[PDB]
């Protein structure tokens, strides 16, 4: 997260870190057994780390649970990033309390101008590289479809939206991938892609979660 703030420990209780020997992506806990992330975060051997603040220090609220199965969206295209969503099942159910909690799925799509909270352990610099240990947060608005398409000609599908600031300076970044965009207490986006980070006229692009609620629910019901 570039141009954000330190969230505070366990203030984003649905935020998970996906670990394969090291943090590599965010995700969002959506029930005791299941995490939503980006398909471009797929790999084998994932351990889901819930209750994290400092990802390099055991602070007392962690739950580390290996994934039993990952399901990339049936129509994910890794070239275009269309349908950049993946479900991860935990081998055991997480213990839920105020520091580790699921986030609700949307019942309706969000509109441009809605304010959201984007979070993660990704790079905090727009030029060069610095990875935080503690969770970072950014409040940002959803942008109009027309401004999103104008920013990224030929690239924005109906399964994507832009959020952030066209002036630059405030965005998600590498290592935030897969993590949440939460608006009015609902998971509306997944950190997906962008050109660099926090660049002028190049906002963040996010998977439009409201399009996937049917698929998420039916997948959970049978897996
Ligand atoms: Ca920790």
């Amino acid at each position: 997260i570039v141009g954000g703030y330190t969230c505070g420990a366990n203030t984003v209780p649905y935020q998970v870190s996906l670990n394969s020997g090291y943090h590599f992506c965010g995700g969002s806990l959506i029930n005791s057994q299941w995490v939503v992330s980006a398909a471009h975060c797929y790999k084998s051997g994932i351990q889901v780390r819930l209750g994290e603040d400092n990802i390099n220090v055991v602070e007392g609220n962690e739950q580390f649970i290996s994934a039993s199965k990952s399901i990339v969206h049936p129509s994910y295209n890794s070239n275009t990033l269309n349908n950049d969503i993946m479900l991860i099942k935990l081998k055991s159910a997480a213990s839920l309390n105020s520091r580790v909690a699921s986030i609700s799925l949307p019942t309706s799509c969000a509109s441009a101008g809605t304010q959201c909270l984007i979070s993660g352990w990704g790079n905090t610099k727009s030029s060069g590289t610095s990875y935080p240990d503690v969770l970072k947060c950014l409040k940002a608005p959803i942008l109009s479809d027309s401004s999103c398409k104008s920013a990224y000609p030929g690239q924005i599908t109906s399964n994507m939206f832009c959020a952030g600031y066209l002036e630059g300076g405030k965005d998600s970044c590498q290592g935030d991938s897969g993590g949440p965009v939460v608006c009015s207490g609902k998971l509306q986006g997944i950190v997906s892609w962008g050109s660099g980070c926090a660049q002028k006229n190049k906002p963040g692009v996010y998977t439009k979660v409201c399009n996937y609620v049917s698929w998420i629910k039916q997948t959970i019901a049978s897996n």
